[PDB]
């Protein structure tokens, strides 16, 4: 029974390196040309633009959450798609509870911004949603108004 | 045995790691053009096509054209016609035998999802069936073009 | 100990069978309607059009490069997508001013062919990269028009 259960593990190690071949080859694949991996995080645009509310959604649907960068190195990778589709894209962050206070759809409050100078300025007294723009840097927008969707896994 | 142990549970860890980015990249893959329920998926190519070219498109993947057989795949369905704005066409025809809709292995319907008033052989000549945005179904000529969605 | 590594063993085998049966489900979901598997070869357009250098940046970024058939089995795999969306698309192949000839990006000669009765024939004088017709045969064509993207994994 010990030479069973030996055969019975060599047999599962082919099969996994089998699929961790495979699987490496798919990956490359599947991202391009709408999706951009950065450490444990993968982005991927929708290629339309949405309003917030129906963007959010879409994300939400999808078991995901609209783009969250929470470094500078996710903030460059998300950039790359949105430089690549030439639109600027909604990110999850909002105001909506306190002006000026931005939080993550959980409340949480940021540990990582790129505001462009001089923002979030409220143009408008109505500016509670974020956008990032073709450069990387971050502007707060109507959420009323279309953007790229980008949605985080 | 002890080299044994130390294999298996090398093993466990790798089949760990392996199954949680397959998870994550299958969520990936389904935005925005896919739906997962139970164990089917639903993707739509984007474009329109007639009836017998949709069918060789699917079947030329390894799937078929979208056949929900319960209200819960008719719904996930409904989801990417409602996305795209585009009424598809279902797998099923009543071809062979009028007013017989079957899947594309000659079984009889397990699920119908009919608007009223459907199906009703518009012409003398409607056979296959569209769905609507708003999930019901109507029987429609087989050379019109709708959204093509396979199953897999 | 030995019933131990049994039942070990046995959780692994039903782990693996289900990942075989996902993954394989999963790849046929990948390709349809973009990509073409053909030996260990992926072939998978984005389905728009760029001029030559953008093309080739964007199969490179993403881990790849060029459509590059290198058989008649790749060459009619190739051609199931450009028929698809009936747009000719690019290969990787350009015309060397240091080896006065077609070339491989390596620099390499061109092994397989498939070039259409009359070409290349540097219609103008400039027609320095290569595509490939809905009909799967090759024309040499200037690099600054747009043709369909299709990469290579
Ligand atoms: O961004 C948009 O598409 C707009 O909504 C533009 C709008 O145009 C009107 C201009 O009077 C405003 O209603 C609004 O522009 C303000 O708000 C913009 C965003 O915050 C909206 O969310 C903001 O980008 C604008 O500033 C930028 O553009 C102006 C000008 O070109 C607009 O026509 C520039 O003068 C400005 O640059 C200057 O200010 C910067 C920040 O203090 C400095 O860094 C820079 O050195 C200055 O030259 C900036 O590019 C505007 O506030
Ligand atoms: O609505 C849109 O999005 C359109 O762009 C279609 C156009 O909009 C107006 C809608 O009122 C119409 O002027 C026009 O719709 C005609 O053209 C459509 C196609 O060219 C593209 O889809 C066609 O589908 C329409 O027919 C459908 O809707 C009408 C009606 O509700 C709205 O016009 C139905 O009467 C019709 O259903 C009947 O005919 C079917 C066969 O054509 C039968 O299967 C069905 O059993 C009948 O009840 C169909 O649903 C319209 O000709
Ligand atoms: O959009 C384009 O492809 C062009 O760039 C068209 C241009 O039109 C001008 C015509 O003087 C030229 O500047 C250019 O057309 C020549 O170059 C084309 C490509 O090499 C561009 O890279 C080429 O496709 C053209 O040839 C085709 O048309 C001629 C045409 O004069 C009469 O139809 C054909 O003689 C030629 O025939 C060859 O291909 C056939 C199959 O399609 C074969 O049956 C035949 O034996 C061949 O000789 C070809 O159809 C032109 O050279
Ligand atoms: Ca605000
Ligand atoms: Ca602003
Ligand atoms: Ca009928
Ligand atoms: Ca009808
Ligand atoms: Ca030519």
């Amino acid at each position: 029974d010990v030479a069973s259960l030996r055969q019975q593990v060599e047999a599962l190690q082919g099969q996994v390196q089998h699929l961790q071949a495979a699987f490496s080859q798919y990956k490359k694949v599947e991202l391009f040309p709408n999706g951009q991996s950065v450490g444990e995080k993968i982005f991927k645009t929708a290629g339309f633009v949405k309003p917030f509310t129906e963007a959010q959604l879409l994300c939400t649907q999808a078991g995901g959450q609209l783009a969250s960068p929470r470094s500078a190195a996710e903030n460059a990778a998300l950039q790359q798609l949105v430089v690549a589709k030439n639109e600027a894209a909604f990110l999850s962050m909002t105001d909506s509870k306190t002006e000026g206070k931005f939080t993550y759809p959980t409340g949480e409050s940021l540990v990582y911004s790129n505001w462009a100078p001089g923002e979030p300025n409220d143009d408008g007294g109505s500016e509670d949603c974020v956008e990032i723009f073709t450069n990387g840097k971050w502007n707060d927008r109507a959420c009323g108004e279309k953007r790229l969707v980008v949605c985080e896994f």
